[PDB]
């Protein structure tokens, strides 16, 4: 039996007998996203050409419209924004989104995959709606997940129920389920970071990373990969397997990527699947946020593939 | 003025007063690279789920590329990565070019949605002879044209003629190619390195030394940052747009490189060519190796000038 | 605000406070909707025509297998099918389909509009489904519309609320609501049937199209259009008001079209836009169906003029 | 073998060892066509509605013109959208005259009825400066033309010298297929087509005409009746199923209501390359001298027999 996105998550929302707001909040992310994938795909470039005579500030408009519409968010934080954006009384619901509406966008002149990346929290208070509404732990996520506009465009949806990942089938608009409680492999054989920083590694990610080019049992070594687009390096990790780091450096002692939009729902998504995702210190999902833009060290990916850079990490101390 | 692939390739090609066998090529090639873009991106898969109650894209590909460019009239020997054998255009269709191309490559990956492209390099028939696979014998320097359709973010085609290198964007919505870049140029020198290292125990001691130079620079510069796709039109691509260098070279496991001479190296190092950039074996200009195989592997270093030439001075160092 | 199909259906739905399944219902017949009309504007035909080296079944085969796996419907009436479907008890849910899948395909050779045309029934007793749960009186109708493929296509939805229409958008596969709460005109100027068959009207219908043609007094003779598809005609009335009439005569003593899932979901759209739907001696709606392929005569449209027929016709009676 | 619009157009130039002009006019107006498509068929009218917090007919004409401009191919452009002949600038322009509506019928898009483009293409015959009078040609002198049917599916039918083929847009690649090989119209039909709404103003030709389609006088089968109200629509379906369309002079229009330029000559020129007919009672489509690029025509067309019948009655009418 087929199954669209929609359906799959109406069912979910009529088994917990829930109010319907996430089911609204997703599908209107559901429009966004497709809205984002036609225009990533350049859909109407002609026009800008002149046949009859801004990607990221169209994809957070995007997402923040369908959002603020779907009548289920009350604080939105964008990738995009300075502060949090805090929904009007009329349109409120009862969760908080932290998103990056196009991820990798800044390296899109080369035709890299880029990607949408969300994050849903429930708001805990009885509080006015605030900005530190949105200071959770990953561990609070209600649902995360990802959209991939790569050779083909996918949406990775994480809940309570697991993984699911959705092909979005452009002839009719609709994310067709293709991959149902999806799991990580437990090991892999990628590995995946800028090794362009190797002089400013930590000397725990300098062996780690030895260890993958000269295996210390004989195995072969690791391929490396490096889109330099998280979603993309990320979802390669899941599909095949494999581990990928974006550790500290002289530039970023705090790591580069932001916690809240983009480490937090790729942890949860690694979780959810099985996998794992760190600091090097502690759980990505276990880090409690104090800026809703702060950066995050993130080693994530198959099991043992983390466990072992853990095991070198601890090493160091 | 707007400007699409067709109207440009048959404006100059009033230009040159040619015949028209290359402009009605390239437009045939044209729709195969929209039908390929189209399965790629899944159009239609809801029917392979269930929804009214089958090929691999590798396939689907190599047989729009074939049945295009057979029906184009305007090709007598086909080289494709998919078949052992060149094809061998029936007597009634054929025209004078040769045409080698990889219909979908990167297509291993593809599970994880990984860009994927269409690479082509056309030739003319040099011999009197009755079509044979020694027609596609010829150094990359005796391309007409060559180039590649991106399958990424958006879909593009790089297109090299002797006036130079031209992008087109598909645009979706209406199925046409519309030029956005024209007389492209690469980076004189770039900051960016492409390249698998987890296989750094196999490097060829020049490669090791290179790699090294550019994470650790001698001279106080800013070390190069580190992008591999591993999809070579992903990669190319990037190092056309951003400058920088490319290498898949020789090691000791793979004397002779492993990506495919005729329909991977020769194209990629001619758009780089048109484009200002330089395509290397290590030993030699990659269009200037003389294949005896259509399916020959070459090693490839190419990119911006300043970063190839850096490149081949460790290597001569090195001997 | 931007409002979409499946979101206006599941703000309606949290309204009511219904267990969500008419909700999955219309979101699996309009995920069948854009799939038929991607089919219709013919994507994918140039496989057929040999690059790499019907519709109606496919139409039907699409919304029997979205409707099955609903998990909302329990019978299915099929325009394309001599029985009844019963839905295996597994996937049975309360509600009964009756539904043209393609309607104006014999003569899609010519591109002319087609459409598909849907009425939904609540099953109304807990005997094992059956072909007579089919046979109820369009009074009973719970929601019912159409999907025209024409110039654009467009979903118009009817329920207790009025009549909606929704434009699809194909570069993202959203059905956009654009016409809400639709009224038609209380009177048209515009007349619509077969006058190629005037030798076998009846009287009345021969006295009627005269007056629209030769008015006996000072007002403008109505224009004339006939499509030949249902669809596009019924839509026609309702957007500019007017009589479409497809009706009895001697030859034809019940009429062409079919009562389950030609005339009644029409009438029922045209109730909700207060219009009016008569066979003549009834109204539409109000015919108890013996068969699930029973015909039925219909004229339908604006009220003054359909009133004005009712007339014509009952000095013939 | 597959075939496509532009290489089925390539191939038929290269046999003619033509300049290559009329070739790159034809893309283009393929070009502009797939765009009025995407267009009429509301891709991204979600944008219009708010998603992220031009009329048709003005945007659909400033695709051909637009397209034709930049073609290079092109000297002066007749346009239903525009009162005076556009005269191309003098760097782009070429030999060709075009005369198009570019969406026919879009009066009635409100209720998504089939809508279309039509074009008729001339090469320009006199050696003076470019002006609107290259356009008053008879569709006689007609190089090639047809027209686009946005209906269930978009279907651009081209009439040349070697006859009409039409071709099915793909949209999910966007190419016009060739579908069917050199058209002919059925010899007789069995479709009268027409707004009977001016019954009241018909001359007696066409009240007896259409009385024996309704009521034969030999007891034969009666015609079905069709009007769909928009012309490429109807005409279409006349080349497709055979019969007859009438749009014959009334009150409101004593001139005949369609326009010969880009609407009876070009439907004309596509049902005489069909086999068919097309005439103004008097006289074939064809063959009348225009004096004003916007004049209307009377026009019953389609298959010869029912033409050659209404010419009959015509003639007994006087
Ligand atoms: O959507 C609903 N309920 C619902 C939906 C329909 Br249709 C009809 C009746 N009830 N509840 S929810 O809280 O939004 C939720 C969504 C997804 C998940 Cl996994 C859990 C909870
Ligand atoms: O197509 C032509 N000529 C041509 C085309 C038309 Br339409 C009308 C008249 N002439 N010549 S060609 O040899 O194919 C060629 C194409 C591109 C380039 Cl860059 C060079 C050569
Ligand atoms: O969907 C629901 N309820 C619903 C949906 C969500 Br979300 C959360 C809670 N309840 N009910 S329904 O029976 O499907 C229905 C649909 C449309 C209409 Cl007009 C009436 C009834
Ligand atoms: O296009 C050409 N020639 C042409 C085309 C290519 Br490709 C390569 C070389 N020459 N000539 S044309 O005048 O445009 C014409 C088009 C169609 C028809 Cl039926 C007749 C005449």
């Amino acid at each position: 039996d087929v199954n669209t996105l929609t359906r799959f998550v109406m069912e979910e929302g009529r088994k917990a007998r829930g109010t319907g707001e996430l089911t609204q909040l997703l599908n209107s992310l559901c429009t966004a996203v497709k809205a984002i994938s036609s225009a990533v795909r350049k859909a109407g470039i002609a026009h800008l050409y002149g046949i009859a005579g801004k990607l990221d500030v169209l994809s957070n408009d995007l997402v923040m419209n369908m959002l603020k519409s779907s009548f289920a968010t009350c604080v939105l934080v964008s990738e995009e924004d300075k502060h949090a954006i805090i929904v009007e009384p009329e349109k409120r619901g009862k969760y908080v989104v932290c998103f990056d509406p196009l991820d990798g966008s800044s390296n899109i002149d080369c035709l890299v995959s880029v990607g949408t990346i969300f994050g849903i929290y429930r708001k805990k208070s009885t509080d006015e709606p605030s900005e530190k509404d949105a200071l959770q732990p990953g561990r609070n996520l209600v649902a995360a997940g990802y959209a991939l506009y790569g050779s083909a465009t996918m949406l990775v949806l994480a809940m309570d129920c697991g993984v699911n990942c959705f092909m979005l089938d452009p002839a009719i608009g609709e994310f067709i389920l293709v991959d149902k409680d999806v799991k990580i492999k437990k090991k892999g054989k990628i590995y995946s970071l800028n090794e362009g920083y190797a002089k400013d590694f930590d000397p725990a990610v300098t062996e780690y990373i030895q260890r993958k080019k000269f295996p210390p049992d004989n195995s072969a070594p690791y391929g490396a990969r490096y889109v330099g687009s998280m979603v993309a390096d990320v979802h390669r990790t899941l599909v095949y397997g494999g581990i990928f780091l974006y550790p500290a450096n002289k530039k970023s002692p705090n790591g580069k990527l932001r916690l809240l939009y983009e480490c937090n729902p790729m942890a949860y998504v690694m979780e959810k699947a099985g996998g794992m995702a760190t600091t090097g210190k502690e759980a990505v999902l276990d880090v409690i946020p104090t800026d809703i833009h702060q950066r995050a060290p993130v080693i994530l990916g198959s099991p043992d593939d983390v466990l072992e850079f853990l095991k070198v990490y601890e090493k160091h101390s």
